[PDB]
């Protein structure tokens, strides 16, 4: 995250950190219920030097505040049963930018754990609106990641000006969130972390997955998010949740 500011600890107690054997950090899922994730397709795709497809390969820290402090009070550390990734996948697009991972054993829900609500497949998270991206990726574009948890408040772009800012790119599953002038934005290694809105009476929902941008924090360039409410039943058929 770009732009951004620390967490407070325990305060997205749905954010997940995943590392890919012998690499660290790699990409960031939400839990939501006590045995899987939300995570974003692109990260679980072998490349020549590592399968990362393989779920034995990956490691969930749950309840995870500092990188460097893993073995922290509140944080639960699992392994990976299966990669669910999206039928319709495309990874030349990243249209249908969405995983379900399936951890070996279910996490405890405490102060540092948590689940975040999902959408249902009416609901709307309307241009303008204000919501928050958080993860430990790079905290400007080339740079290094986060230690410490980021959070950054961002906000909902209408879908023709997505479109046009980033042409011939945007497919309905995206969306453009983030500002027309920049500063605060996703960005390297905060993928497949999500979206949270938070309503002022205390509702929280999850409204989309880090999915792509074109560089990071610049302006008419804002990241580029999988909406969530239309893969309720896809959510559902798959996990049970
Ligand atoms: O999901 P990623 O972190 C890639 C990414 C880049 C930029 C934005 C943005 N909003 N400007 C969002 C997402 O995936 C990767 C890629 C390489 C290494 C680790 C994670």
């Amino acid at each position: 995250v770009v732009g951004g500011t620390d967490a407070d600890e325990g305060e997205w107690p749905w954010q997940v950190s995943l590392h890919a054997l012998g690499q660290g950090h790699i990409c960031g899922a939400s839990l939501i219920s006590p045995n899987w994730l939300v995570s974003a397709a692109h990260c679980y795709i072998d490349d020549r030097g590592f399968r990362y497809s393989d779920p034995t390969q990956w490691t969930a820290f749950l309840g995870l505040h500092d990188q460097s402090q893993r073995s922290a009070p509140g944080v639960q550390e699992r392994r990976l049963k299966r990669i669910i990734s999206h039928p319709f996948f495309n990874d030349f697009t990243f249209d249908y930018d969405i995983a379900l991972l399936e951890l070996e054993k279910p996490a405890e829900y405490s102060s540092m754990v948590r689940p975040i609500s999902l959408p249902d497949a009416s609901h709307v998270f309307p241009a303008g609106k204000a919501i928050w991206v958080t993860g430990w990726g790079h905290t400007q574009y080339g740079g290094t990641g986060a230690l410490i948890l980021q959070k950054g408040e961002i906000r909902v772009i209408n879908q023709t000006t997505c479109e046009n800012l980033l042409p011939q790119q945007i497919t309905p599953r995206m969306m453009c969130v983030g500002f027309l002038s920049g500063g605060v934005d996703s960005c390297q290694g905060d993928s497949g972390g999500p979206l949270s809105s938070v309503e002022a009476d205390g509702r929280i929902f999850q409204a989309g997955v880090v999915s792509w941008g074109d560089g990071c924090a610049q302006r008419n360039k804002p990241g580029v998010y999988t909406r969530l409410p239309l893969f309720r039943d896809w959510i559902k058929e798959n996990t049970g949740v």
